[PDB]
RNA sequence: AAAA
């Protein structure tokens, strides 16, 4: 199964665009996020549930809306590490989109890779920023939606053991 | 010297709150950006014009306007890794801001500090975003804008040798 | 998706 792990933030269409990286899209599609209300599932879940068949979930670091300080920091990035592992698949690696959240958000999801391997670290990048699915669509079809790999990423299997 | 590296992007407001990370302010401020007219330095200007005894540059990545492909990463992260050479003090390790630009602006400066060194490498977040130099200053008397720390970079000696 |  082709797996893609992706953080999300206020655009929500990112996510549907990272899911689009790939010409076969994704088996299964998972969002690791902050409890902020700047986030939004509902466009989410509507679009992923109408695609037949791909497997959805959102994670949200469970009482933290915002990364304040080092504390918040940490508390999210343990809570996103614990999460790359259990959403990654057991025989290959995941991809994984860094676009969405905010900065540092995305900085360790790109350290998670590192550690536990990816097949893939992309980029999504939009010309004129869809707003829904629909401009999402129109973007695609005239190329005005970019990926950018960043790198293939092994990981450690001495890591990845340590999902038990 | 107490030297600032910042990537910078849009919101002009994000290097002028960096300045603030520290209470005996900066001796220098050296800002690396791409070459795209969507880059409007005026406020941020403004603010160093009102410092003139602080050293302040801006560096741009000369030819290239937007990070599209890898092509477009590679280029800038070559120049951005020169400039960080270039500019970093000579006896101490420099203070690296994360905050401007795109995510892999972002990511490519925090590779740089871990390779080069840095003293310190931070995030700094505003409450609600001051548009103008104004606002950042009522910002800052109310404790609106905050700093995260990281994590100091030791950095290699070896490489530090090479701005020879 | 250039302070989410």
């Amino acid at each position: 199964s082709r797996v893609l792990l992706c953080s999300a933030g206020h655009s929500s269409m990112v996510v549907p665009e990272a899911f689009h990286a790939v010409p076969e899209g994704f088996e299964e599609v998972h969002v690791f996020t902050t409890d902020s209300e700047k986030f939004n599932p509902v466009v989410l879940n509507d679009f992923f549930h109408s695609l037949p068949n791909v497997r959805f979930s959102i994670t949200k670091c469970h009482g933290l809306a915002d990364i304040l300080n080092e504390r918040d920091f940490e508390f999210y990035q343990e809570m996103l590490w614990q999460w790359y592992l259990t959403k990654m698949p057991d025989n290959e690696l995941p991809y994984v989109c860094l676009s969405g959240g905010i900065k540092s958000m995305s900085a360790s999801l790109q350290k998670a890779a590192t550690l536990f391997g990816a097949q893939s670290v992309f980029h999504v990048l939009a010309d004129n920023n869809p707003r829904n699915i629909e401009e999402m669509f129109d973007a695609l079809q005239k190329g005005q939606i970019h990926f950018i790999e960043m790198g293939y990423e092994p990981g450690w299997a001495a890591l990845r053991r340590l999902k038990k």
